C-alpha cells in the first residue's frame, strides 16, 4: 500500500480516495486510491483523454470535477464564482482495504469554528415559500432545488483534517453511492454522495433519481415512520416528478430511451431516500454525456433551463461545486469507455484557508411545507456534520452536574480519616495496645486509628498465648457468626478472654462480637435484629452525646437498663436506644465496649470516639 | 513477521493480547508452566535495564486460596505463569482490522444455575447467612455456559475484536491463550496496581441496567439515589480498606467516587492509594480475592460461598497480574480481576461466571438482573444482536414499493429493445424549453412514426411532415411579452391558417386556447406533477399534468372564425379544459407521455388521427 502511505504522509499532492459501491456479498469493502497531475480545462471538450487504449484489465484515466458554473456550456445563466473545471490524470491507482487504510489514517480536531447556515432556518422557510407560490405558482415548473450552505472554519486546515472527516463518514455513513475525499489543490472535497450522475459500461448508461427523504427521529428509525412515510402523497409524488425529469434527460442521451426499474429504499445513518433506477443503451463520447446532463433534476428542478433562472433568482450565491459532478473517466478490459460519476451533494468543499462550504437542498414541489423542507436540510447535512463534530465527543452522563453532586455527596457524613492523605493522619501517648482478631480484619483498621491517637499496636489471633504484662490496653475484635453460638471453639476462645480479662481488671476495648459477648458474660440478653444492622450509618445517642455511627451486625444486646450491678464487676453503665432498648456501647470499672465500628469508613470522627472508649477502659490504672 | 503476525497466523502456542489503561494493545508471547505455589512464581533477582520491562503473566485461579488456608471447592484449576519472552505492542485499530471475523455463535447456551434457582439462593444467602451473622455482602456464582462449533484461538481473537469494538469502560480488554485455556475478557476491575512503591486498589459496587434503548441521565440520578446501592458500594469500600490496611503499613486513602459507565451497564466505584514495599508475591496471596468478587469478612465468605456453589470456581473471581520492573528497577504490577471474562477449553466449551454483590435489602429478582446485564456485553462479543431496521427489506416496505409502479405508465418499465394507419407518418415534434418533447418522440416512434425534434426558433420546411406536434414549456401562456411564448402563438397561428395537422401539448394547448379565443386561468392549486382522472371525450382517462394555468369554458362546443367548430373536453363541474378537437388538430393539457399517464402511447395515437383526419 505505497501510494496510500504517500497519500498520507503529504507525497502526493493531488488524491482522491474513492470507497466505491462495487464489492460484493461477504468481501471487505476496499477504497480506490488515486493521484497525479491537475488541470483546468478550458472546456469539457478538451478534457485530456487520449485515443482508444486497451490493457486487458479495467483502468481509470481521469477524475474530472464539473462546477455548477459550467453549465454556460450548455448556454444557461449561472452567478459566476469563478469555481474550476477540475481533471486529475489517474497516473497511479491503487486499492487498499478499508479496515487497514482507516485504521492508518489519523485522527484530528475537525470541530467547525463558527458553525452557522449561511441562510438560516427563518430566511429558508421565507425562500421556499416564495418558490412554491411565484415559481411553480406562476408557470416557471413543477420542482425546484434552492441551496443554502452550512458554514464553518477548521482550525490549522491540512488535508490530514479532510482524511479524519472521511474516516468519520466511513465508519458511520451507509447507503451511499461513494464515499470520499478528493484534494485538488485549490481545494478539498470531503462527502458521502448517495446518487450516482451517470454510470457508462459496455454502451449501458445508468441514471438513479433519487427524491422524497424520511428523516430518522434521535433514537433511530421505526417501521410505522417509514410506512407513513411511504403513505405521504407529497413524497411519493415527488419521487414520480424526478423519475418523468430523469426520462427525459435518458429520451435524448440514448436513441431507444430508459427503462425504469425499482423503486428501492435507501437507508442512511440519518435517513432513508426512496429512488428508482433508469436504464438505457448509448454511444455517445463521454464529453457529450457529461454536457448534455448537466445537471440532474434531482439537484436544480425541471424543467432544467428554467431551473437555471430560478435557481438564479433566488440564490444570491454561485453554488460552487454543490449540484456538480465528480466523474471518473475510464477504459474497460479491450478499450470501451467507462464513466462512474457521481452528484456532488452531501459534501464539503473546504478552501485552502480551511473554510468549510456545505451546500444543500430540497426538492420543492406544490405542497412542500416550508418548515419540513428546513427539517430536510438537517436530516441532510447531519451526517457530514457528525464526520466533522462527533455528538460523542460531548461530556459522557458521568460528567453531567447532577451526577457529580451525587457521587460528591456521598462523601458528606462519612469519615474523615480514611480521605486524608496516608502520613497524612494525649494520655495515650505512650500506651500500648494488643488487638486481638476474631477473623475479621477490621483490626488493621482499628489498628491505623490507634496509631494515629499516638498508641503502639500489635495484632494476635485469638487462639494465641500472649503476655498481658507487655500491653497497657486489649482490644477485643470484631468477627463472624453468632454471639451465643458458645460451640463453636472460636467464639468460645473469646468468652474466655473476655472472661480473664474482667477477673484481672485489665483494660479492654470489645468490638462488635466481642462487645456482644461480653454482654452475655454480664447477664444482658441477646438477640437476633429483625432486620440485620451489616452495613448501615445510625445516628445515636452515645453516653449523651449525637453520633453517627457504622454498623455491620445481625445481633445485638437489649436491655430496659441504663445502669447494672454485676457481680465480679461492678457498675457498668449502659448506653442503649431508649425506645428499643437496643445496646450501643458499655462502659465498666475497667472496659468499655462498643457495637459499632468506629473505624468504619460509615463512623463520623471514629479516632475521636475510640480515643474516648481506650481513656475510659484505663480509667483505673496510675 | 512481527509477534502479533505470527499470533495471528496460529505460529504462538501462548500469547496474550492485552488491551491496558492512540490505544495501543500489548502482545505478550513466551512460555507456560505451572508452578505449585504463588511463593514458586519463576521472578528472577531484580535488574534495572534502563527500560520497563515485563517479566510475567499470571493466572491465579479460586482454588489459590488454599495457601491462605481457606477452603474451596477443588476443581485442580492450575496457577499458569506465562514467561514474558517476547513482548511487542501494536496500534489497537491496525490490530483489530487485521483480526478475521469468525462465526463464535454459543450453541446450547444457558445458565447452570437458572434465574428461578439462582434467585432461591439469593434468599438462602440474605435470611441464612447475612441474617445469622456470617457478614454482610457476599458474592454467589453462576456461570453462563455454551459451545463454539470447531473451536481454535481464531475464534477467541473474534470475540476479542468484537469486545474491543463494542465494550467501553473496561479497565482490561484481553484474549489469553495457554495452549490448555483460552480467556477472553472485558473487566471493568483493577485488582492490585503497583507502580514505585504506590499500590492502588478500585472497589467497585453498584450497577444501574441500561434500558434496551439506552442509558438516561433519569435512570442514572434514580441509581445514584437507591440506598441499597449506595450502601452497597460503602462496604465494598470498607472491605478493601481492610485490605489496604493489612498491605500498606499507613493504609489506604480512598479518592472518588466515580461513575464507570461501560457499553450494557455503568458501576459506581471508588479508588484506594497507599505505599507498600512487600514482595509482589506476597501481595498476590494476601489480596486473594477482592470483596467485590467474594464478600466480607474474607475467610466467613469462602465458607459461605462453599456452602451454596457445588460447583468450583475455576479462575471466575481470580486474577491475570503482569508482573515486571521499571526502567530503575522497582517491582511493577498490573493485575485485574477475572470478571466478564470466558474461560474456553479445547473442546471449545466456554463458561461465563457471573456473580453480584448480596446484601441484606437486595432484591433476589433485580440480582438475577444484574447479572443478564454484566454478562451482557461479553454474550453479544460471542452472538452480535440483530440489525436495528433492514427498513428496506421489509415486508410492508417491498409491498409498499411495489404498489407505486401499479396504475401508472407501462411503456417505461418495458425493454427500451423491445416496445398500423399512422404507421411511416412523419412527426415533427416543435421543443418549447421542456425536453418532454423527448419522451413524446420514443412513444410516437413506438406507434411507427418517423420523427424529428426542432426548436420553437427554427425555420422549418413543413411540407416533409404529415403532423406538427406543438410542444410543453414553462412559462405563462398569457404573456405574449416573452419572445418564445410570441414564437409559439405565431407558430399556432400559422398551423391553423395552413390548415396543417398539428397536435399541441401543454403550453401549446394553453395559447392554442387563447388563440381560440377561450379564457385561461391561473389554478390556486397548480396541477403540477399530479395524475388525475378526467373524461377525454366520453372515456375516462388516468393522465398526467404538470400545469398551473388551465383553460376554463362553460361550453362543450365553440364555434370559432377562420377555424370552425372546436369540441372541447372539459370538466363538466369547474369548466376546467382538459383537451380540444379541431378541424385540423388535436391537443391535450396533459402530458399523455408522462409516467403518471395510463395507456399514454395509445391516447397519443388518437390525437394525431384525429389531427390528420381531413387529409385523407
Ligand atoms: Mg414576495
Ligand atoms: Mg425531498
Ligand atoms: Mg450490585
Ligand atoms: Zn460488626
Ligand atoms: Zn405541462
Amino acid at each position: 500500500r505505497n501510494l496510500f502511505d504517500r497519500v498520507l504522509h503529504g507525497q502526493a499532492p493531488c488524491f482522491a480516495l474513492i470507497a466505491r459501491s462495487t464489492g460484493s456479498a461477504g468481501e471487505r469493502a476496499m477504497i480506490d486510491v488515486f493521484a497525479g497531475a491537475v488541470s483546468y480545462p478550458s472546456s469539457l471538450a478538451e478534457l485530456p483523454l487520449a485515443a482508444p487504449t486497451a490493457t486487458g484489465a479495467d483502468r481509470q484515466e481521469l477524475l474530472v470535477m464539473v462546477p455548477y458554473r459550467q453549465l454556460h456550456e450548455r448556454g444557461f445563466k449561472t452567478h459566476d464564482d469563478g469555481a474550476p473545471l477540475v481533471a486529475i490524470t489517474c497516473d497511479e491507482h491503487e486499492t487498499v482495504s478499508a479496515q487497514l487504510a482507516l485504521a492508518a489514517i489519523p485522527d484530528a480536531d475537525t470541530a467547525l469554528g463558527e458553525r452557522h447556515f449561511d441562510i438560516d432556518d427563518e430566511a429558508y422557510a421565507e425562500i421556499v415559500e416564495r418558490v412554491i407560490t411565484d415559481e411553480i405558482g406562476t408557470g416557471a415548473g413543477s420542482n425546484f432545488v434552492i441551496k443554502r450552505t452550512l458554514e464553518g472554519d477548521l482550525d490549522d486546515y491540512s488535508p490530514a483534517k479532510a482524511l479524519a472527516v472521511f474516516k468519520r463518514l466511513m465508519r458511520r455513513e451507509v447507503g451511499a453511492y461513494w464515499i470520499f475525499v478528493i484534494h485538488t489543490g485549490e481545494r478539498t472535497f470531503v462527502g458521502a454522495t448517495p446518487e450516482r450522475h451517470l454510470t457508462l459500461h459496455e454502451g449501458c448508461a445508468t441514471m438513479n433519481p433519487i427524491s422524497g427523504t424520511y428523516r430518522y427521529p434521535q433514537s433511530g428509525p421505526t417501521i410505522d415512520g417509514i410506512n407513513a412515510f411511504l403513505g405521504d402523497r407529497k413524497e411519493s409524488d415527488e419521487l414520480y416528478m424526478v423519475l418523468d425529469e430523469e426520462l427525459k434527460m435518458m429520451a435524448r442521451i440514448c436513441p431507444a430511451g430508459g427503462q425504469v426499474t425499482g423503486p428501492h429504499l435507501r437507508e442512511m445513518a440519518r435517513l432513508a431516500h426512496t429512488e428508482y433506477f433508469i436504464v438505457g443503451h448509448t454511444e455517445a463520447d463521454v464529453r457529450d454525456l457529461l454536457r448534455e446532463t448537466m445537471f440532474a433534476p434531482t439537484v436544480t428542478g425541471s424543467p432544467i433551463e428554467s431551473a437555471t433562472r430560478v435557481i438564479a433568482r433566488h440564490e444570491r450565491a454561485g453554488r460552487g461545486y454543490y449540484s456538480g459532478i465528480a466523474a471518473l473517466i475510464g477504459r474497460d478490459a479491450r478499450g470501451g469507455r467507462t464513466l462512474d460519476s457521481a452528484i456532488l451533494i452531501r459534501t464539503a468543499e473546504i478552501d485552502r484557508a480551511g473554510h468549510v462550504r456545505i451546500g444543500v437542498g430540497s426538492t420543492l414541489v406544490r405542497h412542500s411545507d416550508a418548515v419540513s423542507e428546513v427539517m430536510e436540510t438537517h436530516a441532510k447535512v447531519a451526517a457530514l456534520s457528525n464526520a466533522f463534530d462527533p455528538p460523542e465527543a460531548g461530556p459522557a452522563l458521568g460528567q453531567h452536574p447532577s451526577v457529580q453532586a451525587a457521587l460528591r455527596e456521598r462523601n458528606e457524613g462519612i469519615a474523615d480519616f480514611w480521605f486524608r492523605p496516608y502520613g497524612g493522619r494525649a494520655e495515650l501517648s505512650g500506651c500500648r495496645a494488643l488487638i486481638v482478631d476474631a477473623e475479621d480484619h477490621f483490626t488493621a483498621m482499628i489498628a491505623q486509628q490507634l496509631s494515629s491517637l499516638g498508641l503502639a499496636t500489635e495484632v494476635c489471633g485469638v487462639h494465641d498465648a500472649v503476655d498481658l504484662a507487655r500491653y497497657d490496653v486489649v482490644v477485643m475484635g470484631p468477627g463472624p457468626g453468632d454471639p451465643s453460638d458458645a460451640g463453636d471453639p472460636r467464639i468460645a476462645r473469646l468468652y474466655a478472654w473476655l472472661r480473664h480479662l474482667i477477673d484481672e481488671g485489665k483494660p479492654f476495648m470489645a468490638v462488635c462480637l466481642s462487645h456482644q459477648i461480653l454482654n452475655a458474660i454480664l447477664g444482658i440478653p441477646l438477640v437476633r435484629r429483625e432486620v440485620p444492622n451489616q452495613g448501615i450509618q445510625v445516628e445515636i445517642d452515645l453516653f449523651g452525646q449525637r453520633e453517627r455511627v457504622g454498623f455491620y451486625n445481625t445481633y445485638v444486646a437489649q436491655t430496659v437498663r441504663d445502669e447494672m450491678d454485676v457481680d465480679g464487676v461492678g457498675t457498668v453503665a449502659i448506653s442503649r436506644d431508649p425506645r428499643t432498648g437496643e445496646v450501643h456501647a458499655l462502659r465498666g470499672p475497667t472496659f468499655s465496649s462498643m457495637q459499632f465500628h468506629a473505624e468504619s469508613v460509615l463512623t463520623v470522627d471514629g479516632p475521636r470516639i475510640l480515643g474516648e472508649a481506650i481513656t475510659h477502659a484505663i480509667r483505673r490504672e496510675k
